[PDB]
C-alpha cells in the first residue's frame, strides 16, 4: 500500500530539480516581460522573444518551452472575477492586467483614451475609488488622511506628489505633502489613468501599459476566431486541455489537503500526468493550422488597412473593427482555405460596398 506513496515521493523528489530550474528561468522571462514587453504589439514582441530565447540558448539556461505566466500568477477565480468587471477574455488584456497588479514597486500606469481601465478598476475597488483630475492639494491630503484609493486624471499637467509617489515616508509612518505633516491610514493606493499619449520623470515612476489595438490585434483576433469556430476538433481539444488543466490543479490542491490531513493525523497523479501529456500532443497540429491559415490573416490586415485608407480620401468613409469582426463571423456562421477566402472576399465586398459612392 505504501509502494504508491513511495513512488509518488520519489517522482516529486526527481522533478523538484527540474521545477526549480524552470522556476528560475520563468522568473527571468516573467520579469523581463513586465519590463520590456508592455508597449509593443504582437509581431515585434514575437521577434524580440525569438531574439531573447536565442540569447538564452547561447547562455544555455534551463527554462520552460510552454511558459505561461497567466497560470503562474492568476488563478481561475481571480481571472473570472476580473473578466466580469469589464475586461474581455483576450490574452493581451489578461497580461496587461497582470502587469498592473504586479506593479507594486512602481505605480501601474493606465494609458487608456477609451477610459476603460479606470472603469474596471473602479468596479473592482468599489467604494474606495476616489477620482481627481489635475483645492486639489487639500483634496489629496484629505484622501490621504482618510485612506481611500485615489485615481488622478490629467497626467500631462504634473510636481507635488513626488514624495508620496516615491514613498518618502517618515517614521517615528508619516507622509510629507505640501507644507504640513500628514498621516497614512495604510489602505492608501495611488493610481494614475490618463488619455493623452508624457514627462520623463513621470515615465520613470510608472510602468507603461498599452491598450491600443493594431494590425497585430487583427491577426490575433482572426487566428483566435479561426481556432475557436473553424475547426470543431480544435474546439474539443482546447476544451479538453482546459478541463485537464483545471482537473490537474484541483488534484494538486486535493493532494496538498490530503498531505496536510495525513500530517495532522499522524495512481491518480500518474493518470493525470498521462492525460495531460496525451492532450498536449496537439500543439504541432495548432502550429500547422496557424501556418496554413496565415495568408488569410495577412490578407485580412491588408483589407482592413485599405479600408482605413479609404477613410483618408474622404471623412465620411469610416471603417469599424467591430463590423469587420462581425462580417468575419457572418461569412462562416451560415480546397477549404481557398473557398473560405473567396467567400470572405465576396462577403466583405458585398457588405462594405453599400456605404461608398459609385467611384
Amino acid at each position: 500500500s505504501l509502494t504508491f506513496e513511495k513512488e509518488r515521493w520519489l517522482n516529486t523528489t526527481k522533478q523538484f530539480s527540474k521545477t526549480s530550474q524552470e522556476l528560475i528561468g520563468n522568473c527571468i522571462i516573467s520579469s523581463i516581460y513586465e519590463t520590456y514587453f508592455g508597449h509593443l504589439n504582437e509581431r515585434e514582441r514575437g521577434d524580440m522573444l525569438v531574439i531573447l530565447k536565442r540569447l538564452l540558448g547561447k547562455f544555455a539556461v534551463k527554462y520552460d518551452v510552454n511558459y505561461r505566466f497567466i497560470d503562474y500568477l492568476v488563478t481561475l477565480d481571480e481571472k473570472m472575477k476580473w473578466l466580469e468587471c469589464g475586461l474581455d477574455k483576450n490574452d493581451y488584456f489578461l497580461e496587461n492586467m497582470s502587469i498592473v497588479m504586479n506593479s507594486q514597486d512602481a505605480v501601474p500606469f493606465l494609458l487608456d483614451p477609451s477610459s476603460h481601465m479606470i472603469t474596471v478598476i473602479s468596479n473592482y475597488y468599489g467604494n474606495k475609488t476616489v477620482l481627481l483630475s489635475f483645492g486639489f492639494v487639500k483634496r489629496l491630503e484629505n484622501a490621504v488622511r482618510f485612506g481611500s484609493v485615489v485615481i488622478i486624471q490629467d497626467g500631462e499637467f504634473f510636481p507635488i506628489i513626488s514624495r508620496l509617489i516615491s514613498r518618502e515616508f517618515n517614521h517615528a509612518v508619516t507622509v510629507e505633502i505640501g507644507d504640513h505633516e500628514v498621516d497614512v491610514s495604510g489602505d492608501f493606493k495611488l493610481f494614475i489613468h490618463s488619455c493623452d499619449p508624457i514627462p520623463i520623470f513621470l515615465r520613470s515612476r510608472v510602468r507603461l501599459v498599452h491598450f491600443v489595438t493594431n494590425k497585430e490585434s487583427i491577426e490575433t483576433r482572426i487566428f483566435d476566431i479561426t481556432l475557436t469556430e473553424e475547426n470543431a476538433e480544435m474546439q474539443r481539444k482546447r476544451e479538453d486541455l482546459i478541463k485537464l488543466n483545471t482537473e490537474y490543479r484541483l488534484k494538486l490542491k486535493n493532494l496538498e489537503k490530503r498531505l496536510l490531513e495525513e500530517l495532522n493525523n499522524s495512481k491518480e497523479a500518474m493518470n493525470i500526468e498521462k492525460k495531460l501529456s496525451e492532450s498536449e500532443e496537439f500543439f504541432p497540429q495548432f502550429d500547422n493550422l496557424v501556418e496554413e491559415y496565415s495568408i488569410i490573416g495577412k490578407h485580412s490586415v491588408k483589407i482592413f488597412s485599405m479600408l482605413e485608407k479609404f477613410g483618408q480620401f474622404h471623412w465620411f468613409y469610416g471603417i469599424s473593427i467591430g463590423q469587420f469582426l462581425s462580417c468575419f463571423k457572418r461569412v462562416f456562421i451560415k480546397t477549404r482555405v481557398d473557398e473560405i477566402l473567396w467567400l470572405l472576399y465576396q462577403e466583405v465586398y458585398c457588405q462594405f460596398s453599400t456605404a461608398l459612392d459609385k467611384k
